[PDB]
C-alpha cells in the first residue's frame, strides 16, 4: 500500500464514478489521490490480498462480511467521536460493532424490491402464488413477468426465509451457529417454488444479474427484483417502474435479508488517518453522499441528515417496508459459510442437478461447517515490494528491481534469565530467547549499473524466498 | 505461580472451606494440592498481581469486576464444549460474556434480602417509609429496627435504584457510559431518605458489615440486609428468622445490583488445564456444589440440576424475587470507577462530610470519567524467583536464591530487508530490526558454596534490576 493516497474498492454495481468525484475534491483539499476500483470478485479478493498485507486502504461491502474480516485481523478499529456517531443511526452502527468495536462506517441501508414496469402491470401482483397465471398472460403478449438473479442467493433468500427459513437462529440478542434454518419445511416450500417456476418454464434457471436487468429495461419484462442501486438504469430506461413490496409466500411477507453498505479501513494501509478524514468529513455528509447518489442510488442512507431529505420517495419507502418485514443480516464469521452453502443448494436445485432438499439436506450441514481462515497479517511473513538500486556514491543509472522483505510478530516472548558461573572465564552472563522474523531461504542477486562515465559497476544481493520466525543469536 | 498445583482466590465472606473440601476430592483424584485462600481487598488485590503475570490460577468474584480484568488481559478465555454449556443457565453465561467471549465460569445468582427476626418483627415492614416509625417502638425495647453495612454501596444501592437511580443507561443492550444516574431526583431522595435515618438516630453512620452480623445475630436489631451468605450464621444464630422481599420506597421496590459469582483463570497460570478441570468437573456438579453450599450457602446456583433441588426454600425463593426486580450488574471497565464514586458519595453523605448531592454531583462525574487500567501481563517486564544455585559436577551444599528473569512480548514488528552491496567485502547480507525483551540494568553477585570436600567455590551471576524491549543484534 502507497502511504499519501487513497485506494478504495466498491461492488460494480454501486455508484464508484459518484464516490471518486467525492474522491476529487479530497484530493483539491489535501492534494491526496483517490482511486476508485471495483474488482470482481470482490468479498473474495479482499481477504486474499489483505492477508498478506496489501489491497485497498479502504473497502466497501455489505455489512456482513465484516465480522469475518475482523476476526483475522483486516480491519482497523474506528475511532468516530460522540459527536459524529449522532449524525448516524443507531441501528446501523449496530450491524458494524463486532464484539465489542466498531470496525466499519455505516453507509446505506439496503434491501430487496420488487420493480414493475408500470405500463404492463398496473397492478403488480400482492402474492407469489399470483405469478404463474399472470406469466400466462403476459407470454401471451410476448412478455414475461418475472426476472430476477437466480445465481446469488441474496436474490432467492426473500422467498425461502418467507414460509420460515432463517440463516442462524437468533435469541438473546445472539446467533448459535448450530441452528441452521436451511431445510425446514419453510425453507423447502420456497426454495421448491422457485423450482416450480422453472419447471413450468416462468423463469430461466441460468438466469443472472445482467440477463434480468437487460430484459426489464428492456420492457421484455414486467417485474424484477432488485436494490435501489439499479433505479438509476431505469429511469434513463423507457420504462415507467414502480418499486413496491415483495410479494407474499403462503400468506407470509418475503423476508429480504437487509445490507448496511459499510466502509472499513484495512489494518495494513499506513493511510489510516487520511481513510478517517474521508469517510468521516467527505463521503459521510450531505454532499458526499449526494454526489454518490446521483451516480447509483443509495437507498436509505444511515446520516440522519441526509436521509430526512431522501425519506419523500416511494422507492425509499418501499425499500424501509421491504426492510422491516426481513431482517438484517448477522455480521458473524460463520456467515461466508451460511452464503457458499446457500448458493450451492440453489444453483443445483435450479438447475436440476440435485432435488430440493437434497440440495438444502446438504447446505444445513455446510451451513454450520467449520471454514478456512484467513490467515492473520500480522504473522511473520514475506512482503514483495519495488525499489530502485543506486550506487551511494557514483552517479550512475539506477534500476528498478523487485524485491522482498521479511516482515511480522513473532508469536513466542522473548525471556533473559542469568547463567551461574564459577569459571573466572568470560562468559555471556544470560542465558536467552527471542524469536526474530529473518530470511529462511534467500538467493544471489546481481545487477549491472552504468554509470557517467567510470565504470561499470556490479551491485549484489539477496532476493529473499522465504521467512521464518528464528532466534536471535544464532 | 506454580505448575503442578492449584492457588484459588475467593471472597472471605464466602464459603472457602467448602471449597476446599472440593480441593480435596481433587487432589484424591488427581495428585494435585488445591490451596483455598481469602485476602482481604481482593477484587483489588487480584488485578495488582495478576498485571506482574503472578496471583492465583483461579478468582472468584461477582461478575461486574471481570469485565475490566479481560480489557486488562488478566483472564483466560474458557472453553466449555456445549454439553456442559447447556447444564447452566443461559442468563448467568450471558453475566461472563465480554466483548463476545466467555471470560469466567457462573456459579450462583447474588441478591441483597431483607432478613428478619421472627420474634421481634413477625411482620415486617413492606415498604421503607414506615422504618422511622418502627425504630421507634423497638427502641422503647432496647433493639432497634434495622442494621446494615453502611461502608459498601452494594447494601445502599439497592435504595438509591428504587426512585431512579441508574449506575449507566441500559438501552438496545449497550451501556452508554456518559449516561450516569447518580444525581438524578431518584439518587438523591434515596441517598437523602438514608441520611435522615442517621441523622434521626435510627442508624448509625459507622455501622459496617461485621458491627451488623452481631447485632442481628445477637438479637438486638429486628432486621438486617444481606445476601444467601449470611444466613449460615443466623440459623445456628438463636435467632429465629425470615428472608423476604426487601422494602418498597417512594411505592417503588428496591433494586439491588444482580452478581453473578464467577470463577475466572488467570491468563499467567501455568495451570488452565486443571483449572478447567476443576471447574467443571468438581465445583460444577451437585455435590461441588453441595460442598460449598454446606459452609456458607452460595443461592440461587447456575448449575440447573441443583437449582432445581434448591428452588423448595422460600430464601432462595426470595433471592430470586428481589433479583427480579433488581437489574444485574453491568460487567463493563467503567464499573470499578462507577462502584469507587458512590462508595465515596455515600460514606460522605452518611457521615456529615458532604451534602447529599454534594456528594452526588461529584459521583456523578467521578462515575463517568476515565480510570487508570490495570498494565497488560504481556509486556516485557521483570519476574521475581527463587532457585537453588548449585555447582554443575562437583557435590556442593546449593543455597536458595532470589533471582530476577525478563519475559515478554515487544510490540514493534520484526523485520529483515536486504543490503545491495558493491564491496566485493563481506558484509551483513540484511538489514534487521528485532526487539527482545532484556536486563536493561543489572548488578554482579557471588556466593559461597561449601563442596564436601574440596574446595571452597565462589558462584557468580547477574541480578536483573530493569528490564526493556532492546535492538538483538546490537
Ligand atoms: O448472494 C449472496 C451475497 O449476498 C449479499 O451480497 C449483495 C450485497 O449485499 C449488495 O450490496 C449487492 O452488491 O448485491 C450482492 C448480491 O450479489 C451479501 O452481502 C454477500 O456477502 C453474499 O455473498
Ligand atoms: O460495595 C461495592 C461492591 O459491590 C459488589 O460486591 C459485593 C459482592 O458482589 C458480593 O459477592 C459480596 O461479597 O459482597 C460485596 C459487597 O461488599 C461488587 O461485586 C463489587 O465489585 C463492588 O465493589
Amino acid at each position: 500500500i502507497e502511504e499519501g493516497k487513497l485506494v478504495i474498492w466498491i461492488n460494480g454495481d454501486k455508484g464508484y464514478n459518484g464516490l471518486a468525484e467525492v474522491g476529487k475534491k479530497f484530493e483539491k483539499d489535501t492534494g491526496i489521490k483517490v482511486t476508485v476500483e471495483h474488482p470482481d470478485k470482490l468479498e473474495e479478493k479482499f481477504p486474499q490480498v489483505a492477508a498478506t498485507g496489501d489491497g485497498p486502504d479502504i473497502i466497501f461491502w455489505a455489512h456482513d462480511r465484516f465480522g469475518g474480516y475482523a476476526q483475522s485481523g483486516l480491519l482497523a478499529e474506528i475511532t468516530p467521536d460522540k459527536a459524529f456517531q449522532d449524525k448516524l443511526y443507531p441501528f446501523t452502527w449496530d450491524a458494524v460493532r463486532y464484539n465489542g468495536k466498531l470496525i466499519a462506517y455505516p453507509i446505506a441501508v439496503e434491501a430487496l424490491s420488487l420493480i414493475y414496469n408500470k405500463d404492463l402491470l398496473p397492478n403488480p401482483p400482492k402474492t407469489w402464488e399470483e405469478i404463474p397465471a399472470l406469466d400466462k398472460e403476459l407470454k401471451a403478449k410476448g412478455k414475461s413477468a418475472l426476472m430476477f438473479n437466480l445465481q446469488e442467493p441474496y436474490f432467492t433468500w426473500p422467498l425461502i426465509a418467507a414460509d420460515g427459513g432463517y440463516a442462524f437462529k437468533y435469541e438473546n440478542g445472539k446467533y448459535d451457529i448450530k441452528d441452521v434454518g436451511v431445510d425446514n419445511a419453510g425453507a423447502k416450500a420456497g426454495l421448491t417454488f422457485l423450482v416450480d417456476l422453472i419447471k413450468n418454464k416462468h423463469m430461466n434457471a441460468d438466469t443472472d444479474y445482467s440477463i434480468a436487468e437487460a430484459a426489464f429495461n428492456k420492457g421484455e419484462t414486467a417485474m424484477t427484483i432488485n436494490g435501489p442501486w439499479a433505479w438509476s438504469n431505469i429511469d434513463t430506461s423507457k420504462v415507467n417502474y414502480g418499486v413496491t413490496v415483495l410479494p407474499t409466500f403462503k400468506g407470509q411477507p418475503s423476508k429480504p435479508f437487509v445490507g448496511v453498505l459499510s466502509a472499513g479501513i484495512n489494518a495494513a494501509s499506513p493511510n489510516k488517518e487520511l481513510a478517517k478524514e474521508f469517510l468521516e468529513n467527505y463521503l459521510l455528509t450531505d454532499e458526499g453522499l449526494e454526489a454518490v447518489n446521483k451516480d447509483k442510488p443509495l437507498g436509505a442512507v444511515a446520516l440522519k441528515s441526509y436521509e430526512e431529505e431522501l425519506a419523500k420517495d416511494p422507492r425509499i419507502a418501499a425499500t424501509m417496508e421491504n426492510a422491516q418485514k426481513g431482517e438484517i443480516m448477522p455480521n458473524i464469521p460463520q456467515m461466508s459459510a451460511f452464503w457458499y452453502a446457500v448458493r450451492t443448494a440453489v444453483i443445483n436445485a435450479a438447475s436440476g442437478r440435485q432435488t430440493v432438499d437434497e440440495a438444502l439436506k446438504d447446505a444445513q450441514t455446510n451451513a454450520a461447517a467449520e471454514f478456512i481462515m484467513d490467515s492473520d497479517p500480522r504473522r511473520c511473513m514475506r512482503h514483495h515490494y519495488v525499489d530502485s538500486i543506486s550506487h551511494p556514491l557514483y552517479k550512475c543509472s539506477s534500476k528498478m528491481v523487485l524485491l522482498a522483505r521479511c516482515e511480522g510478530h513473532c508469536s513466542q516472548a522473548s525471556r533473559s534469565e542469568p547463567l551461574v558461573s564459577f569459571s573466572t572465564v568470560l562468559k555471556q552472563p544470560f542465558r536467552s530467547s527471542c524469536h526474530c522474523c529473518r530470511p529462511q531461504t534467500s538467493k544471489l542477486k546481481a545487477l549491472r549499473l552504468r554509470c557517467s562515465g567510470g565504470m561499470r559497476l556490479t551491485a549484489t544481493y539477496r532476493y529473499i524466498l522465504s521467512c521464518h520466525c528464528e532466534e536471535c543469536n544464532s
